[PDB]
């Protein structure tokens, strides 16, 4: 319906919560994958002067706007060692994804 | 009665002295959990240009709009570590909103 | 009828004491949105020397003029993190333009 | 004799050139305590447009229509960081309505 | 027909509302590249004193008044980062901007 | 023949449209060239309380009693960042001026 | 002779000249002084709708109707970051009343 | 009273003098002990961008908020090496407050 | 003549121009040197809002009624990092003051 | 004569040349000494967002509404390190405020 | 001609694409060379708070100031280092300065 | 004169290019001589966080304030090791110096 990218955004507003706890690895993860898509000095704005959770909140805040925030989750697998537990995080967002693409068709 | 709504703005500015307590947790609690109901670019309202303080009180002003002004306190009882007091100030926000609710039944 | 937009003014005026809890977004909403409608010197002229409550007000003055007055409506749903609350003024606005509809109808 | 509230703006009047040493901290004090009287959009016509000091004359004139004119004052004990002069400043204005007060019994 | 540049203006408008995804780069794009054509001090009226979404607004409200608006579709390109998603932006342009030349043909 | 100066005011007045466009940097360029010639309470008049762009019709008015209407011109020269389509705008008003005078010979 | 007070508005008339250079701070100065003589109102009525020059005048204007018209001079010697010249100014004005107290001793 | 709580910030204020001395041991203490009532991320806040006294004061600065500003007292209990002065310290800390408290009974 | 302080206006808007280039420095300078002469608030109004060329250009304008508009020229050789060409700027400062005298000779 | 307060005002004033050297420890003195005098949050708005000279001018500006002006020279003292030039500046400020007291008493 | 420098200006915009590859090294090159030139305050304000690309804008914007914009160039001799392409840095200035002579020659 | 304090510090910024080759050994020097001027957090916001040559350039603009900069050369004979060039270093400090006061006597 193209507006899924739309719900993406949403799902991810409910699911900013859960930022705190696997976002930790923001420049573990997105600085070194996303950089196909956030911009070069994006990555030195998140990090340079924040403390290290609204860190992250600016990086989702960064993400948003995109409407492939399934790169997060693609990189995501990427690194496997933090997936046992982001996988199910993966699971979790496809669950929120879900529930808002039936919310959607209504 | 559908108007405690009314009255939770009247115990937040009444309760609005206590914000330089814990409100320095502004950015800490609300722009991560709020989101829900607060504006994207009102994070950034509050944080950019402020000294701190008068941040908190920006944030209380634009929650005073929202009938859920509970939202904070849902909030607050995550992130356990600082609720050691900031429970003891949902107690003060309880009593301040039981005081001003017993004045409406009046 | 092609009444029912005279008495979108009336329903507004009705409910232009709700103006200040969630027109503080203004600027947030329709400045970006009612460029549509609105003029484009006239966000100037509402952002540029009032008090951000009276400059809601002649923001809604403004909109009393067009017939369109659903256009602040129509914004209203997109940015949904206000809409949790803002939902429930649409549904508030829907209800006074039934009591004024069905005081038309006489 | 209900007429030292009459006095009490006399009296303020007369200290207004005391304003521009410790009104600076008007947003800093009353933006946060004094709303309890002070209109809420009062503070935004303050603070929005002015240039920091004509800002407290403004704030001071709102202040003398109140009759509690010793909100300022209750205030004032609060952050006693300050109070070290601005206790000086609550013993220049108890000795100016004093002065103000003996004028009055004539 | 040397309108077009008149109804490029039409088009950034109808396009206004995907500001705020892809002008947060404001800064990050037009202050280094539109400095051909944006003033200097343009730069720090946009950047010093908003709030980072409606600071686009004003960028793309100077940006109206110039005919090549497609200066920053231009700068666009530049910086492929941020492509990914931006050219779908410049398709997203050029396709608004076909459907406004195809009503200027009628 | 000496009217030149004259008929520089009706093609002003016929290139008021214009004024919209490229007259929003009137503080960006008169207020600090145009003191040659306008007068220093000017400035502020045309600044201080309009809507920047009946802001930038109150310049022109205080230029077409000037009969050296060409002042904005030798500034639009300096600033070239603004001048790639401003010096667009010289041509369009020398092709006014030039459509004019070929009237005036008659 | 008690009209000297006639003669000080003589004087400042002949001296209403020199109120561009330095009654720029007339907000700066009066509105917080001459509070003391001036109307309450009358701060509103000399700020709110003029030109910032034209402003100084109808404050001037106001302050011959008063005889002391040294109240203005008396505040001058406060803020003496401004009084090196404006001491000179107070010079100026000695100057012009003794020279108006001489003829009117002829 | 429930408010020793209050004068404990006061207390604590008058002796922020001593931060420099025994709270170069922030790190070494709060942060593993203090983790109970100061939020996680605070930690990050206070060591990551600072000059190791000022991140002292910013650590003081978020204990004042809490009320059990004891905490900090109880913890220097613990690790008794530094504790031969640092009980000279809270000795010092207990004066300190039996003064204030004293102030207090008045 | 006592008249080269008013002919020092007319070389100061005659340079008014080179504003843009060096007057960037007007907080760096002036808001430290020139308190001796300039108001304390007016630093505030200079700087707090404005667009920073703009800014410079209030600056002068309260430079212009002092007559010791050589008090820049004063401040200017402190801080000789700047002076390399700021000096260029004040033998151009001395080169329009001396045609403007040689001009007052006549 | 209880004015050397106010005169103290004119000797920082004639002496805030003398700032850029050594309020270079504004935040290494007084953030931790004057912290009994100046506002907490002060702090916060004198460092965040200035430019480490600037920001020593803001607090002098914040200290000269004290009358103890003397707090900056008392904390001086304290860390001697600093006072091999310091206690010159002592040295320097008691000069200034002599010579400041010979004109009082003139 | 006494313009090259006013052309410099020129160079250097149309070249400040070319700010973002090899002025990274702003604080490693110029707030140690250009300190002959820029204002030391100014290093702080170039480096405290912006995201090390904007910084190098605010870097170039200085420097367009200044007449001397070669002596950029005279460091980046220095530290050869990196000169094996800042030397060809200095080819493309060169070739973009010798471009606007032939221009301004014409 | 009491000014060649002054004109060591335009002494050592002309000489601050040879920071890069002989303040290496800041930490090594300084931060164990000059303590006896330096502030102790200094040495920690000297070395904490930079990158080893904007390092000594912290270190430089901290001893620029002191009046004794020779502390820096009296430091340098200590450690004779590196004093075999560090002495021509201070050779060419005298050289700078004298030059810089034959300048001084002009």
């Amino acid at each position: 319906e193209e507006d899924l990218t739309e719900v993406k955004k949403d799902a991810l507003e409910n699911l900013r919560v859960y930022l705190c706890e696997k976002i930790i690895a923001e420049r573990h993860f997105d600085h070194l994958r996303a950089k196909k898509i956030l911009s070069r000095e994006d990555t030195e704005e998140i990090s340079c002067q924040t403390s290290s959770r609204k860190r992250a909140g600016k990086l989702l805040d960064y993400l948003q706007e995109n409407p492939k925030g399934l790169d997060t989750l693609v990189e995501s697998i990427r690194r496997e060692k933090t997936q046992n537990f982001l996988i199910q995080k993966i699971t979790d967002e496809v669950l929120k994804l879900r529930n808002i693409k039936l919310e959607h068709l209504k």
